[PDB]
């Protein structure tokens, strides 16, 4: 809630120096480095900040002058919010610091220039992020010797200002003493430096920010900074050898899918195998049909269904990911190097059969060859509406907006969060007179001719209608919100809790439901002012990747973490991917019960892992009473051939539970048992050596 305030500004200036053994961090210590372009503090200011601090504590004060980000000395900027500490740095895009420390707020700073303030132009809370200004962190070379230097902290020689020396090893920063040695400092004793730049010892240059720690049992200390994302194209594809990777982006309309695997089939040769993955069954198999007969050349083969034992078939391979999650992984390996190339398509949907696919084969990928691909519209901001309130007679509520009523003579979709809101509102609308239908996902596409052959027609949808078609589509209303599982990760059982919630979109997923209209003839598109965020947010179904690993034992987790660093696919939420990683090293600790594997494979209950976690407390599953509008019913969701028990007074050890589940228990006045293995006890401490800075 609060408002982050500047109260010491630490001009700083590059310093070479021959050794830096004298500045580094050590606390609780008594009694060679190699060069490096260290900071030397060259002037201190404390803001004076009136204790109306309070305002700020409360939110922002007065009327305070709006300032440029460049607007200061090359500095480190210490910040508080709230009960919180943390840095800011200047560098020429502005001044950039981390989401946890600035909750993306404005920035309070009482200068020798008055009160100020710097306002947040972006905000990624899940790399943890704010640019107060336009990010220019340099890209860091693996293996470079960096530091973080915190003006405030005493070094070993007994000054102020101190150094932490790092290497980079990979996705995060290992610690090292000042001759390069492993070092461990305990989170502690970092807690404060979040928000501080990393700096490359051999130039003095910006290569990241603090963001993370993480201790491990018997290794040094890691800083997580997170990692950086990254026509006549075919040529590059062939020229690549087995252990290269490629990131392909193309147009909506270039078919990735079908000229460039069959370019690409064309100049390496006909008989060779061209593996192409794709996310849905019915995508995988359509295309495969698509080009099966426009391409008579060329041979085709679809995998869908049963794994298809030694298969060697000639041409361009469409298969679901979720076929080869079948595969136990020499399988897996096996039959992937079979291919002079693998085109992962749709990269971007992060789909639970993707993300551990993408794992498992890179644990072998210097075998292989992968590619990885993926009118004027009239905007307007639609008001929240009161909700039983009246509007008038020339607008009306449709999805909780005010939208003008003439629009209804147009033909309209309606983008929103839930199934439950498609239909009520599909139904209201017909209940007012309206020629309306609903769709979300599991529907039947089919069932929308009858509405959208009369019109005006107007169709209301989750994020499930984008294979659709809306013909003469004029006007699109989007709440901007969707409804996705996410997950919670704690230190107290249960360490796990998933549970449906409304959030917003995704810049992409907002472009995509503008887009359906402008195509042929202009379109309008109403939408709330909910914000869309940067990223999608994939860990609930990395959470559920991780199940293609029990059998081979594979820390789906840390496969996928590794293979992003390399690959540069996707953003990074430092804090949870280790928080994962963490919980995926109990989950492949100790060999599934068979009967678990066996009751994961055909029950109908549907977060099957689950009970693969749970198994490490408890082997009877737990009928949980439902919960209805926020409180405790007295019906149970019977799963199958889980010979389940009611709740009632005996709260399981569950180590993975549903938001309903933890919610009943709260409103029971019960509690959730402590962990009773020491397996479980170590995940739970473990746990507590991740946490932003």
């Amino acid at each position: 809630r609060h408002i982050p305030v500047v109260t010491d500004i630490y001009s700083i200036e590059d310093h070479r120096l021959e050794d830096t053994t004298h500045l580094q961090y050590a606390p609780n210590a008594i009694k060679g480095s190699g060069p490096a372009v260290c900071k030397k503090v060259t002037e201190h200011e404390k803001c004076t900040t009136s204790i109306m601090l309070t305002a700020f504590f409360g939110v922002m004060p007065r009327g305070t002058t709006p300032r440029a980000p460049v607007r200061f000395p090359t500095s480190l900027l210490k910040i508080r919010r709230g009960l919180e500490t943390g840095w800011a740095y200047t560098h020429q895009g502005g001044i950039s610091s981390v989401d946890h420390v600035t909750c993306g707020k404005d920035l309070l700073v009482c200068d020798t220039m008055g009160r100020t303030r710097v306002v947040c132009q972006s905000n990624n809370k899940m790399t943890d992020e704010s640019e107060y200004g336009v990010k220019t962190d340099s890209g860091c070379p693996e293996g470079a010797r960096c530091y973080v230097f915190n003006p405030e902290a005493v070094n070993i020689s007994g000054t102020k200002g101190a150094m932490v020396h790092l290497q980079k090893t990979g996705g995060e920063f290992t610690c090292v003493t000042a001759s390069g040695t492993p070092a461990f400092f305990d989170l502690k004793n970092l807690k404060g430096w979040a928000g501080l730049p990393i700096f490359e010892a051999s130039s003095g240059r910006v290569v990241g920010r603090v963001k993370v720690g993480k201790n491990e049992d018997s290794k040094p200390t890691k800083l997580m900074s997170g990692i950086q994302t990254v026509t006549e194209m075919v040529k590059k594809i062939t020229t690549m050898n087995r252990g290269e990777f490629r990131q392909i982006t193309l147009a909506t309309g270039a078919g990735k899918t079908t000229e460039l695997p069959r370019s690409v089939i064309e100049e390496i040769g006909r008989h060779k195998r061209v593996l192409v993955l794709i996310p849905l069954r019915a995508a995988a198999e359509s295309v495969y049909q698509y080009m099966r007969q426009k391409h008579p050349s060329i041979a085709f083969n679809l995998r869908i269904g049963e794994m298809k034992e030694g298969d060697m078939a000639t041409g361009i391979t469409y298969a679901s990911y979720g076929y080869f999650c079948q595969m136990p992984q020499p399988k897996l390996r096996a039959a992937m190097v079979e291919y002079s190339f693998i085109f992962l398509d749709e990269y971007h949907c992060a789909t639970p059969e993707q993300l551990a696919i993408m794992g498992k084969i890179h644990r072998f990928s210097e075998n292989l060859r992968v590619v990885a691909m993926t009118h004027p519209i009239e905007e307007f901001i639609a008001p929240e509406v009161m909700k039983g309130e009246d509007l008038g007679s020339e607008y009306l509520d449709i999805a909780g907006l005010k939208i003008p009523v003439e629009e209804m003579k147009s033909n309209m979709l309606v983008f929103v969060p839930t199934r439950n809101m498609a239909v009520e509102t599909a139904k209201k609308l017909k209940a007012k007179g309206y020629n309306s239908g609903y769709y979300y996902s599991g529907e039947d596409p089919s069932n929308l001719r009858v509405v959208t052959s009369q019109s005006p027609y107007v169709v209301v949808a989750t994020n499930a209608i984008e294979g659709v078609t809306l013909p003469d589509l004029d006007v699109v209303v989007d709440t901007g919100l969707k409804c996705e599982k996410r997950i919670r990760l704690s230190s107290k059982m249960p360490f796990i809790v998933t549970g449906l919630k409304r959030m917003a979109v995704t810049i992409g997923e907002q472009a995509q439901r503008r887009g359906r209209v402008g195509r042929v003839k202009p379109g309008r598109y109403y939408r709330s002012q909910e914000t869309p965020v940067g990223s999608k947010d994939y860990h609930y179904d990395l959470l559920q990747a991780q199940r293609y690993g029990i059998e081979d034992g594979i820390n789906i987790t840390k496969s996928f973490r590794e293979m992003n660093y390399d690959w540069s696919l996707y953003e990074e939420d430092s804090l949870m991917i280790t928080q994962l990683e963490i919980l995926n090293n109990l989950l492949i600790s100790e060999e599934l019960p068979m009967a678990v594997k066996n009751i994961m494979a055909r029950t109908d209950h549907p977060e099957p892992i689950q009970l693969a976690y749970n198994s490490y407390e408890t082997q009877v599953p737990v009928l949980f009473p439902k919960i209805r509008n926020g409180e405790v019913t007295d019906s149970y969701d019977n799963y199958t051939f889980l010979n389940a028990r009611k709740l009632g007074d005996d709260v399981p050890p569950y180590v993975y539970a549903t938001e309903d589940e933890d919610l009943a228990v709260e409103l029971l006045g019960l509690d959730w048992p402590d962990p009773g293995n020491q397996g479980t006890v170590e995940a739970g401490r473990a746990l507590k050596q991740v946490v932003g800075l």
